[PDB]
Parts: structure tokens; sequence; C-alpha cells
């Protein structure tokens, strides 16, 4: 999911609710864990008693268990800015619904161009997903032109991951973007 540090997530920790920067939570978890393993640049900690808002297999937005968290160093992220000054910061390997040749299709963020028309969900929060759930969530959609595409530095120098079983998505950040792993 390689999410930037600053993206707020809504969580339950050891049984209670709070709203926090995803990077802040995950840093605290890892730095307190004795269950860290590595996959190259990837630092992975398994965790207990943490739940995040996600869209589950029964088609509902609910608190769902996080099994593990992880982080890895990243050099660059793309900031996409659309009409109304909505914006999102994501790594290169993400794709977003774009109008291309008369259809809505997922396009990698590094292949996007100013003037491209993105399809955003009509909601306050972004969704980071590993599977297709647009049209499967009960949402209205809005069409917004890209204004800027900037290359920026990650807030921490790291990007972050949650593992959410039986959902493989989670809610994080604001705007109404749906970001697909790619
Ligand atoms: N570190
Ligand atoms: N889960
Ligand atoms: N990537
Ligand atoms: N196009
Ligand atoms: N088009
Ligand atoms: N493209």
């Amino acid at each position: 999911y390689a999410v930037d540090y600053n993206e707020p997530i809504i969580i339950k920790e050891n049984g209670e609710i709070k709203v926090v920067k995803i990077g802040e939570l995950i840093d605290k978890i890892i730095e307190n864990s004795e269950n860290i393993r590595r996959e190259g640049i990837l630092e992975i900690a398994k965790c207990k008693g943490i739940e995040v808002i996600a869209f589950n297999s029964n088609y509902k937005f609910k608190f769902m268990p996080v099994s593990e968290v992880s982080r890895h160093p990243v050099s660059e992220m793309f900031e996409i800015v659309v009409e109304g000054n909505k914006k999102v910061r994501v790594t290169r390997s993400h794709s977003v619904f774009t109008i291309r040749d008369n259809e809505v299709v997922p396009i990698r963020v590094d292949e996007l161009k100013v003037g491209d028309i993105l399809v955003l969900a009509k909601r306050i929060t972004n969704i980071y997903t590993n599977r297709k759930l647009e049209k499967l969530i009960n949402s209205d959609f809005i069409f917004l032109k890209i204004k800027e595409i900037n290359k920026v530095e990650p807030t921490s120098g790291y990007a972050y991951d949650l593992t959410v079983p039986n959902a493989e998505n989670f809610v994080a950040g604001f705007g109404g973007f749906v970001l697909h792993n790619a």
C-alpha cells in the first residue's frame, strides 16, 4: 500500500478508537516490537489488538483486524492535484481510475498527465486497495481534471503498509481517491 507517513487513519488500539497519522502508529509499533522481520528494504512487525476502518468481504465499512504492519524507505512520491485543490501523495506503483479512450480504466500514477480526468468516489476519505471495489461500494462518483503532478519527498523518508485480512483495503487520508496497488 506504501502510504505516506502523514495519512490519517481511524483505528481501534487495544480496544479503543483514535485518529492518527499512519506513519506515527506504525513507527511506534515497530519500535516497540520484538516481532520484526525483514524482506530486503521491508521492515515487518506483526501486531495485536489493532483494527482499522476497511471495506470488508460482506460489503461493509467496519473495523477490521490488522495482522501486521510494515515500512520501507522510498525516494519519491507523486502528488496529484485535481480541481478544487484536492490532492493525494502516493508512490509510483499505484494506479487510479482515469478516462482514457472513452472508458474508465486504471492508470499508473507515473503515466498520468495534466488534464487527465480522474474518477473519484464522492466521499471524504481515500481508499487504498488491493482489489477492485469501485461500483461495488454504494457510492456516487465525480470527475475531476488533474491540475498538477508534482514529485515530492515522503514526509518521513518511508512509506507504510497495513495488512488487513479478509478485506485487503483500508481507509486512510482525505479526498475520495481510490488507490489501487499496481
Ligand atoms: N529508522
Ligand atoms: N481483518
Ligand atoms: N514501486
Ligand atoms: N484519452
Ligand atoms: N477519452
Ligand atoms: N498511458
